[PDB]
């Protein structure tokens, strides 16, 4: 539609307007003195947050030049956010201050193109420098102290993520759930399980608890439905004779079949338990699959020819002990090879090298939980749902924030390794005075995590700043004590993967921006 | 629906705030200090970008008698695109220059038709001298160089784009798209790849790989879906006779075909594998006759009647291995008669030189890359989104710029070749004064380019253009490094074809302008 | 009964107002140089080529923009207040780094830190205007 034009002046000082009052708004939460933001909501009610994903995510203008600003912010938020869950108001923070102090340089005059160079030429030394200084975290109490500082000073949930991860190892599952109670929950489960349980009731052998017992069983494995006893009756007359209670997941049971096989457990023949497979789509035949190498069992798959009509007691897999619900299953130590269900891990671990979505990162993980370290979950406690929405935020983004730390390591916190390897590349040279200046535009920002921190505390930043790059090594200040020390053992280290990350996105976002020249729209 | 209407003065002066509009906001990108321009969006994130025709394609007016004149110089930036890719912005500043230089004769009393007259054999003159003078780019530091130049100064895209010209040859095939590096891979190919997967999960032979392996196979080609093994039988029984895999290339395999193939694999008979037709449609048809020359096979069709029940050995195709994976398969080396092969890759090439559209050359040269020559693609290195947009759109079109340099050659850049013909064009006359006028409209704007790109650097215009006019040949003033000497040497090349097409659509779109004396456009 | 105004919008409204007049004075410089004309409403306008004229006799309405315009009210006159010549010079020379001053301000660089680098400037060239004078 018909446009507006704007240029040089009328381009960049929207684009600052409407890049700063984005940024404040996601300024104010920062650190242990860092504060919330709340968001309305037509849909229902408002939300609060202490995210600045949540709060740039929300924001949209009349100023269509200053709604440039906030709508590309928008992105190096979200990168954040979509990279390592946490570290969204830090990159935020960094692009506000990249964009604003190249602003400077670019209305002084150094050119924007050899600016743009002197940063990219930053970016990748503060990248491989934040690299050289990534620690080497490995004991629970690092662990539990990154988890402490993305929860923002909660020592249960940083103490409740680190034992979980303590407990299931560097590749078990951690997950997380909408709470049942008053009070927060980990739960964490010693064998295989899945979305599915018993089709009849009947079978509840423990009326006191409502389970159905299947004590070292045979196990057998569909990919069809099934509906005639005709499909089973070679494997029941064997199983029978062999004396043992047997779990049937076909992907379905109904017909003649359930109801054949439901009075064979009912008049005491045999214990026949039919279950639905778990899943939808091919990642049902998938688990049918993980379940068969765990359990040393065939999946008998009508999709390639597979007549269940000469299946035999060799097709059967086996376990310690399995135990149904209506909705889920439970199996304790399947027969298979330790080789075999290593091997199946292993398969499961090529694609997790390339798992090239959200969903197949979790699709794909849901499968080593079932085999390896262990399937764990983490059930949100609260008792308003406000603070239901805050503590989810607080358990799902700083569980993914952690992940993140575990990855990539951990660095000296609050900002104070950003402003070391700042200092370190002091004497960074480009190839004229313009890059020289870029250098020193984004190496300029890498105070303004502490700065906004020290900010959030309601006290001076370029105080902290000449006290801090006075002393040297992980010396800096607490801001939750108001005393100076060793960052480390004053609690406080920040993940590697958030800082780097947020340091990349905020001068990409900063380094294509300041460039700006003239600004398009269409008309108010 | 009523309209609102202006004549010769007051049509003209609205007309030229339309020009302006559109081509003063094209002008801010130019040069290797050329800044950027920013589109915005309440879909998402806003565009960011250096391209004149994606600036040039957006702009729009309420006031239509500027919005004609805008819409008229977006024709022009669109004719260079659509036409030769690169010059887009180059283009615009001469269209302008050209109707600026043509609306000052106009207004001087000169016949107003006439002038256009003299443009057009100005025209022929200027695209005459500058195919005379046209290089003959083609060793591997001059296409970088200009790989390099039309990048907007990336060194690094330049020497990757002619890091893959070094593998898949002058008229292979090279793309880019969507990647998760921070730092570019380039992938490349020889034989042939196409889309079409492996048909079942059960014939993956490494699972460290998720590939499929058939060691030299026999291929079999078939326009028909085969559901069944019935019409398979005889070709399978004479290449059981021959102990050698088996791979089907075909409209469709699935039914009772594909479980028995898929059987004879999994129970270990014989490794028979099958796949369906490749892109979509009858590209079936199409490609399976290419796929016959590459392999040396025949063709079976149910469409014309073909008895499957009798084909032998010698109707079917070879190769030395296949390989396919979860969207892929991929032929290393179809064994092919090469007196054939070269025919009908000559023949492609005639049907390349031929295409009657953009989707024609992309289905055509695909299938010179494919067979003898090679396919190659960038996976983008890039942090934010708006990162990923830039990088993917300064090399789609440096990958366009380069072969556009080779096919039509090159001259001395920065428009200093284009100030050679101005100088070489003094004495140039038509039939009357008003031509010769005409003819000078289209010379007078050959300093625009130089004095753009100096503007966009921050320095002189005119003193550049008056010290480039003391000197001769390829001198020049390098606005990178801000200096005098020879443009060649720096880099400094404008391709022939994008300054050949850049020169006519301005003059074009100038001269059937500059005579408008009335406008007609509906109310606003 | 004041109106007041701080920052961003004030520099603006005082470079405009230092513009509208000392881009008038810049009409008339040099041989090939122009004229304007001024009206001393009293009995009827005066013609000119001068920037003290210029400057004396004009007074706009836009009270932010006016107070640009009377500052250069000193600068212009000044001239022909103390030297004679220089009326247009002095304010051309005002304008420019008024403005370029201004443009730094904007970017951001200290106010102070500006003038000391001016004043550092013009201390040098206050000796070089003699270094590179002849005797009349």
């Amino acid at each position: 539609a018909a446009k507006d034009v704007k240029f040089g002046n009328d381009a960049r000082v929207k684009m600052l307007r409407g890049v700063n009052v984005l940024a404040d708004a996601v300024k104010v939460t920062l650190g242990p003195k860092g504060r919330n933001v709340v968001l309305d909501k037509s849909f229902g009610a408002p939300t609060i947050t202490k995210d600045g994903v949540s709060v740039a995510r929300e924001i949209e203008l009349e100023d269509k030049f200053e709604n440039m600003g906030a709508q590309m912010v928008k992105e190096v938020a979200s990168k954040a956010n979509d990279a390592a869950g946490d570290g969204t108001t830090t990159a935020t923070v960094l692009a506000q201050a990249i964009i604003t102090e190249g602003l400077k340089a670019v209305a002084a005059g150094m050119n924007p193109m050899d600016l743009k160079r002197g940063i990219d030429k930053a970016v990748t030394a503060a990248v491989e420098e934040l690299k050289a200084l990534s620690v080497p975290c490995s004991d629970s109490k690092a662990i539990a102290q990154v988890g402490t500082i993305s929860a923002n000073s909660d020592e249960t949930v940083g103490k409740l993520i680190a034992e979980a991860m303590d407990k299931v190892g560097k590749e078990g599952v951690i997950t997380v759930e909408d709470g049942t109670g008053l009070q927060d929950e980990l739960d964490v489960v010693e064998g295989m399980q899945f979305d599915r349980g018993y089709l009849s009731p009947y079978f509840i052998n423990k009326p006191e608890t409502g389970a159905v017992e299947l004590e070292s069983p045979f196990i057998l494995l569909a990919d069809k439905k099934i509906s005639n006893i005709r499909e089973m009756l070679p494997v029941l007359e064997a199983v029978a004779k062999a004396g043992k209670p047997l779990l049937i997941i076909a992907e379905d049971v109904e017909g003649e079949a359930l109801a054949t096989l439901v009075v064979n457990t009912m008049r005491g023949i045999v214990k026949v338990a039919a279950v639905k497979a778990p899943g939808f789509g091919d990642r049902r035949k998938a688990m049918l699959q993980d379940i068969a190498t765990l359990t040393g069992g065939t999946v008998i798959s009508e999709e390639i020819g597979m007549e269940l009509e000469k299946a035999t007691l060799e097709d059967l897999g086996q376990a310690k002990r399995v135990v149904i619900n209506k909705d889920t299953t439970t199996i304790i130590d399947g027969v298979g090879e330790e080789a075999a269900i290593q091997g199946r891990v292993a398969q499961i671990r090529q694609q997790i090298e390339e798992a090239t979505s959200d969903y197949d990162r979790e699709k794909l993980q849901e499968r080593v939980a079932k085999l390896a370290g262990g399937v764990a979950v983490i059930k949100v406690g609260a008792a308003t749902e406000v603070e239901m929405k805050e503590k989810k935020a607080r358990v799902e983004d700083a569980l993914h924030a952690t992940r993140a730390a575990v990855e990539e390591g951990v660095v000296a916190g609050g900002g104070v390794a950003l402003i070391r390897v700042a200092s370190k590349l002091a004497d960074l040279r480009g190839q004229n005075e313009d890059q020289n200046v870029g250098i020193k535009v984004a190496l300029r920002a890498m105070e303004a995590p502490l700065r906004q921190i020290v900010l959030n505390c309601g006290e001076e930043p370029s105080v902290v700043a000449n006290t801090v790059k006075g002393g040297d090594g992980n010396y800096g200040y607490n801001a939750a004590t108001e005393e100076y020390g060793n960052m480390i053992d004053m609690g406080i280290l920040d993940p590697t993967k958030v800082t780097r990350s947020a340091l990349q996105y905020a001068a990409s976002v900063a380094g294509l921006m300041i460039t700006t020249e003239c600004m398009v729209t269409d008309l108010p």
